[PDB]
This record gives structure tokens, C-alpha cells and sequence, in this order.
């Protein structure tokens, strides 16, 4: 099943795997001065996005523990100011370690951060993430930023065609763009 098959193979010297990474150190540097810091990420990447997804107390203390111990993978620290060719060296490791723990059938800190972004979406419980939950807050969460994106990357994560989103079918596509490259994964921010 698509949902359980990742790459084995990464591409960090592919320019399009890099730029990824680069528009995502520059949108998480606050304070614009070419450094990122744990601190800064944890504040966008999660204090920002746990708000806007109306998360509970128990969900955001989840997700930011995630956050630190993902970011932390790749090098980061509290107070630490990290240039981004550093951000970038931390990011081969993590990946490169997370696709033999993948390989090797050990836990994942991205799949980690997946069921607590997944717990969050999923406001009723009902173990799968409906076309409603996901437009509710898509765009407002800056995941998406257009409704026609929005539903696009819906039925190109829901990948066995169900008609909603599982753990599985959001973490893989997440791995997919993030840690692969993996072209299967191209839609997941529209
Ligand atoms: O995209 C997400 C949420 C998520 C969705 C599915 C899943 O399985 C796990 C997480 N988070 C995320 N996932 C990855 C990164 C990220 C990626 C690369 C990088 O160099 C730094 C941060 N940042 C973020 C935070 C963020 C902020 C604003 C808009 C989109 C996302
Ligand atoms: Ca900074
Ligand atoms: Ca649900
Ligand atoms: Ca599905």
C-alpha cells in the first residue's frame, strides 16, 4: 500500500530539495537575521500553528514535544542561532537516520509529529480526517492558502481513494516531502 511505502534513497543534493528547506528556514526566521534558533521555530512551527488549529493545552504541550525533539535531530537548540548551511547539514542527518529507523521497523520522530498534528485535525475522534476538518483549518492554519489547493492536496493525500485522511496516508506524504523528495508527495502544500 502507498500509504506504507517510502523512498530508501534521499536527493539533498537535488537544488529543489534544498529550496524547499530554504523557504521554510527564511518564513521560521523571526527576527530576520539569518540565524534560526529553536526557539524561533518552536514559536511558528508550533506556539502559532497548535493556536490556530484551536488545539487543547494536553495536544500543544504534545505537538511542541515533538517539535523540540524533531528539531533537536537536526541540531537545534534553545538560544542556539544556527546559519542555514548548518539547519541544512542537521536535516541530512535527520533524515538520513529517520529512513534507516523507517527501514529497520524502530519509531520515527516524524511519524511522532504526525499523530500530534493528526490528533488535533481530528476533532471528533474518529481515527480518519474528513473533507470538512481539513478545510476548517487548511488555509487558516497556513497549511493550504487557497481552497482549490486545499482540496487538491485532500484527495492527493487520501491516498486510497476513501474519501478521508488516515495517520498513515498524511505522515507518508509529509515523509515524502520533507525528508525524500518523493514525487508522490509533490501536492501536500499545494
Ligand atoms: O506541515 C506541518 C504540519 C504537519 C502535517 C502533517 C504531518 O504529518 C506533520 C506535520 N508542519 C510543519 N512541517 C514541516 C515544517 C518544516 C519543514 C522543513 C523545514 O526546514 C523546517 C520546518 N514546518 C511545519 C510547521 C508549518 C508552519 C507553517 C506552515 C506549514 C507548516
Ligand atoms: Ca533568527
Ligand atoms: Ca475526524
Ligand atoms: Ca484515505
Amino acid at each position: 500500500a502507498s500509504k506504507y511505502a517510502v523512498k530508501l534513497k534521499t536527493d539533498f543534493d537535488n537544488p529543489r530539495w534544498i529550496k524547499r528547506h530554504k523557504h521554510m528556514f527564511d518564513f521560521l526566521d523571526i527576527n530576520g537575521n539569518g540565524k534560526i534558533t529553536l526557539d524561533e521555530i518552536v514559536s511558528k512551527a508550533s506556539d502559532d500553528i497548535c493556536a490556530k488549529l484551536e488545539a487543547t493545552p494536553e495536544q500543544t504541550k504534545r505537538h511542541q514535544v515533538c517539535v523540540e525533539a524533531f528539531f533537536r535531530g537536526c541540531g537545534m537548540e534553545y538560544g542556539k542561532e544556527i546559519a542555514f548551511p548548518q539547519f541544512l547539514d542537521g536535516w541530512k542527518q535527520l533524515a538520513t537516520s529517520e529512513l534507516k529507523k523507517w527501514a529497520r521497523n524502530e519509531p520515527t520522530l516524524i511519524r511522532e509529529w504526525g499523530d500530534a498534528v493528526f490528533d488535533i485535525f481530528d476533532k471528533d475522534g474518529s481515527g480518519t480526517i474528513t473533507l470538512d476538518e481539513w478545510k476548517a483549518y487548511g488555509k487558516i492554519s497556513g497549511i493550504s492558502p487557497s481552497q482549490e489547493d486545499c482540496e487538491a492536496t485532500f484527495r492527493h493525500c487520501d491516498l486510497d481513494n476513501s474519501g478521508d485522511l488516515d495517520v498513515d496516508e498524511m505522515t507518508r506524504q509529509h515523509l515524502g516531502f520533507w525528508y525524500t523528495l518523493d514525487p508522490e508527495a509533490d501536492g501536500l502544500y499545494g
